[PDB]
């Protein structure tokens, strides 16, 4: 289904672009605005699922490992 190209390197940097507050980790609260900014009208019930597929250590926060994992398979 076509290739996305890009590479982990680029995504790596984006990491800091997500953590706009002293957190060093992406939590659900941050996911809200992030997704809300787009035109998908996401609701907590949906944003929560995104964290589940990522949160591999039950830390209520997506890190670089869990984050990249999702970015690779968006949606
Ligand atoms: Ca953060
Ligand atoms: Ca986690």
């Amino acid at each position: 289904e076509d290739a996305k190209g890009k590479s982990e390197e680029e995504l790596a940097n984006c990491f800091r672009i997500f953590d706009k507050n002293a957190d060093g980790f992406i939590d659900i609260e941050e996911l809200g605005e992030i997704l809300r900014a787009t035109g998908e009208h996401v609701i907590e019930e949906d944003i929560e699922d995104l964290m589940k597929d990522s949160d591999k250590n039950n830390d209520g926060r997506i890190d670089f490992d869990e984050f990249l994992k999702m970015m690779e398979g968006v949606q």
